[PDB]
DNA sequence: ATCAGACTGCCGGCAGTCTATA
DNA sequence: TTATAGACTGCCGGCAGTCTGA
DNA sequence: ATCAGACTGCCGGCAGTCTATA
DNA sequence: TTATAGACTGCCGGCAGTCTGA
């Protein structure tokens, strides 16, 4: 409503600024992969309908660096698109469907937030 | 870039950001009743350089505002929303000599202009 | 053994220095009452046999002060002689046995260890 | 004063109980070396007159394990005998006198508190 | 369904009164 | 008995969260 | 100018070896 | 002489931030 005009002026916290930076890094990695962008948007678009793994190269430690701060990608993007407060990779368990989950220690890793489930420690 | 906007449309907001919207909604409802205040507030945020007049809302006896079950100080809130998200005390804010109704005054009404206040370490 | 010699050289943490000062304060108010130390020392000496109330004037505020640090008298001494880690009075249960417990609002308080029991806080 | 009789019945917190446990390990450990015990008592007894290094064998990590708690020896004993609030080895600098300070990385290390000085930062 | 005004709780600092001690 | 030093009760402040009634 | 792969620091737990003491 | 009790070194893990180099 009228509030929409005002919230344009709301400034963003440091995290959201970072989150935006983290997403840009993702699209840069995902553009080289063909079709991956649409599957993620479809994955994000609809919760119910399964989606194919969306993958990125997996580091030796598995930590991604974005804008000077390291993190684990599935943690980062699940926090971005599903649970903002998600505290650690311990809170995430992979799904049976996921071809390239985090534990697998394979070459690429699936960062689709809907391939994971949140659990209490 | 636009595709990033398409994806970031799907981003979730932290409890606070969800709250900031609720606080802004509460103010506009309270602020809509006075008719000349609404445009000036937008003009003050719209214009950084030119000063703009006090925008007022009633001061409770203790001075706390309640939005969605959590109380706050009205001036720190909207300063937190529109200027400094990192703001955490009213001790960090010093009113300006311009403000007819600052928080310290203990008057009937309070000025919610984020730009009538100044940020200081303390 | 020889360790006794070395531990004489050991330094004490700020709290243990505070504990000594608080105990010094207790006997000073306690010395005015005759024999109270003996019932207290016997109570501390033997856990099993119950012992008479040892009381101190109860402030309006209920807070005792020793050297700029306020506290609740029954908590302070239960912390000295029974539980060093006692965090707050909620953790303490008075006894049906005790004639004078902190919850009592008379103008005196019984600070007897072994007259209270430790319970899990809410 | 008269309080000394009752204050014996004061209970001791977890740290002090450990401190005694730490001191006991030292002497038992420090008894095989001859004369060290006297020098340490002399070291502690007299603050102004200097005393020779008091030594114990130095591990690969430099950490000493006592009663399930790992620590650095010169830190422990300075904390016991000199500054109880001493937080870390950073706060400690050796004296020009000390023959086997912590930095030396020698076969044995000097745990005499008075061979060290406390420093800001 | 939600907020304003009340309350109590908790926690400090402070000043006038209080206690040693020479 | 007297003067000067440090004590603490009591009072005050801020802070923050709960609850009934508007 | 920014990120991957390294390193060290810090801090715990763990297991095999050591030491009393019966 | 032997076995069983408790001890600790050394090693190991995860964690986190720095730095050089691609
Ligand atoms: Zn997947
Ligand atoms: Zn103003
Ligand atoms: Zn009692
Ligand atoms: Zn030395």
């Amino acid at each position: 409503p009228a509030v929409k005009r005002l919230l344009g002026w709301k400034q963003g916290d440091e995290e959201e600024k970072w989150a935006e930076k983290a997403v840009d890094a993702l699209v840069k990695k995902l553009k080289k992969k063909k079709g991956a962008m649409e599957e993620l948007e479809k994955a994000l678009s609809s919760p119910g309908q399964p989606s194919k793994c969306v993958t990125i190269p997996r580091s030796l430690d598995g930590r991604l660096q974005v804008s000077h701060r390291k993190g684990l990608p599935h943690v980062i993007y699940c926090r971005v698109w599903r649970w903002p407060d998600l505290q650690s990779h311990h809170e995430l368990k992979p799904l049976d469907i996921c071809e390239f989950p985090f534990g697998s220690k394979q070459k690429e890793v699936c960062i689709n937030p809907y391939h994971y489930k949140r659990v209490e420690s």
